[PDB]
């Protein structure tokens, strides 16, 4: 009757022991030891029993993670961890034989010593002996770290509901080492996988043509994020084209060692008693702004911008909307970038250009809240840069905060395209910058609540100002100027504030520093 064994159940845990009693009907000694070293860390975790139930079993970190005997291999950074049977690259100061008290096998995080820091490994990387592990803490359930980078589950299916492909499947081998990684990664059968130091976060291959790829669905951390010049090329210039070496510097103005008239008063905190509104840019002051027309009829439908010679965003329900029947073809559709006047045609000034092929990210959902409200569209031939077309550059992590912090405002140029989806009207490029608010204060003034992936903006409304909400186009810009390489980058694509309609308050744009690397699949994806 070992189903039995007087269990510890009732004598230990549904209330605590503390040895002896684990004595009576009890053998194989050590491992009446081995348990007593999983009981004397769990300690300060007496009450209530499913604590110390869940600390024993152990997943589970309590207060200096003695307890541990879960199974990560990774550290907070992504370096693997160095087995413990190890000695490359460190020859341990404790092995299994010094202290034995620990469950010090494979490569699993550990504290055997008991470092203030918490459960750590030795590392693959020579320059670092020991860093500590992010491990689940104890009651604080959930709470993906890393987008991902460190996900050693098991989740085989897309957000839409689709299937994951396997991760050598023929052709998803034949397309896998096209492109580096991080190794420190296991890309087992079809589970999703964020080789590429994705923002984005996890993902794995979808049946279609090849590169297909869905993303997948998981409760990542709340990352807060919201806390000539030089500027490194990321992309590929053969995939994604060339103007990622010059973008964000405009031809009549930085190069010219020009300031516009109001870029230096985005400078200052809002002081306190000047606004500005707006009035007609001047050329060659938002370059990158693209238009998106419809073919037949000549119906302008939404606003863009331009990101290479080649590449340029927009807002998926520009496209993508069963609300209404918005499904736009290539052939439906066509693009003019290096405007000003709305209605004139600008010879010799703008460019006309049509469509190759449209890219809705995978995760764009409009039945809910218009979560990653995102497109993308190559053109059909090249476009060649001015003084006037010219491309804006894209953030990262790093640059957002950075900018959100030192930098209090942002821009919206547009031809109002967003607002007069509505009313029935600007004749020339509206410029207009707006604060970016804080994300609590722009919580609770709306009912569609806010993922980390959108942000707010606008001036503070008190009693006696009407809602300049809804400056600009639809898929447009909102713009920040860097102080310190100089140069212009896109945080927004505009976003139906609540509609528009209900406002007497603020203005909302998507978040895009996390693209990058879905671009950089989808450039792929298409070709060089
Ligand atoms: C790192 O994590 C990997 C992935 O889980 C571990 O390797 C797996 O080990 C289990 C059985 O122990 C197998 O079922 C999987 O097929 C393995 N996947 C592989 C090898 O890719 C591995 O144990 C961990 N590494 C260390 C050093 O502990
Ligand atoms: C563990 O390292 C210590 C170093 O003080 C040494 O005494 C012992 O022989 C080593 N044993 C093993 C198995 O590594
Ligand atoms: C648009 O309609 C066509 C059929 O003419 C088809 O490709 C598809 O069902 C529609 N596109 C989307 C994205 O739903
Ligand atoms: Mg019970
Ligand atoms: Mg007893
Ligand atoms: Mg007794
Ligand atoms: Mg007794």
């Amino acid at each position: 009757e070992e189903v039995r064994k007087g269990n510890l159940e009732r004598e230990c845990v549904e209330e605590t022991c503390s040895y002896e009693e684990a004595f009576e009907a009890l053998e194989s000694s050590t491992a009446t030891d081995v348990f007593w070293a999983k009981y004397t860390a769990c300690e300060t975790a007496r009450t209530p029993r499913d604590k110390l139930a869940a600390c024993l079993e152990g997943n589970c970190a309590e207060g200096l993670g003695t307890n541990y005997r879960g199974h990560v291999n990774i550290t907070r950074s992504g370096i693997e961890c160095q087995l413990w049977r190890s000695r490359y690259p460190h020859k341990p100061e404790i092995n299994s034989t010094t202290h034995p008290g620990a469950d010090l096998q494979e490569n699993f995080c550990r504290n055997p010593d008991s470092s203030t820091m918490g459960p750590w490994c030795y590392t693959t990387d020579p320059t670092v002996r020991r860093q500590e592990c992010s491990i689940p803490v104890c009651g604080q359930e959930q709470c993906v770290p890393d987008r991902g980078q460190q996900y050693q589950g098991r989740l085989a299916v897309t957000t839409h509901g689709l299937p994951c492909l396997a991760w050598a499947s023929a052709q998803a081998k034949a397309l896998s080492k096209h492109q580096d990684f991080n190794s420190a990664v296991q890309l087992v059968e079809n589970f999703c996988r964020n080789p590429d130091g994705d923002e984005e976060g996890v993902w794995c291959y979808v049946a279609g043509k090849p590169g297909d790829f869905g993303y997948c669905d998981l409760n990542y951390c709340e990352e807060a994020v919201e806390e000539t010049s030089e500027y490194q090329t990321f992309f590929n210039p053969r995939t994604f084209g060339s103007g990622e070496a010059d973008c964000g510097l405009r031809p009549l103005f930085e190069k010219k060692s020009l300031e516009d008239k109001t870029e230096r008063e985005l400078l200052e905190s809002y002081i306190d008693g000047r606004i500005v509104e707006g009035s007609d840019a001047e050329i060659g002051m938002s370059p990158w702004q693209v238009m998106l027309f419809r073919k037949s009829p000549q119906e302008l439908l939404c606003g863009a911008s331009l990101i290479s010679d080649r590449w340029v965003l927009t807002a998926a329900h520009c496209l993508l909307y069963p609300p209404w029947d918005k499904n736009f073809t290539e052939n439906d559709l066509l693009v003019r970038i290096g405007k000003h006047s709305r209605t004139r045609y600008e010879r010799n000034i703008e460019k006309i250009s049509m469509l190759e092929k449209i890219y809705i990210h995978p995760r764009y959902n409009w039945r809910e809240n218009l979560d990653r409200d995102i497109a993308l569209m190559k053109l059909k031939k090249p476009v060649a840069f001015s003084d006037y077309i010219h491309p804006v550059c894209l953030p990262d992590r790093e640059t957002a905060a950075s900018l959100l912090q030192a930098g209090y405002k942002g821009r919206v140029t547009g031809w109002g395209n967003l607002k007069e989806t509505w009313t029935a009207q600007p004749s020339v490029l509206q410029v207009v910058n707006l604060p970016i608010v804080e994300r609590p204060v722009c919580k609770d003034s709306t009912r569609i609540r806010i993922t980390d992936n959108m942000f707010c903006a606008g001036y503070k409304p008190d009693e006696g100002k009407r809602g300049d909400a809804c400056e600009g186009d639809s898929g447009g810009p909102f713009v920040m100027k860097s102080p310190f390489n100089n140069r212009w980058y896109q945080m927004g694509i505009v976003s139906w504030g609540e509609g528009c309609d209900r406002d007497g308050k603020y203005g909302f744009y998507t978040h895009v520093f996390r693209l990058k690397k879905w671009i950089q699949k989808v450039i792929d994806q298409f070709g060089e």
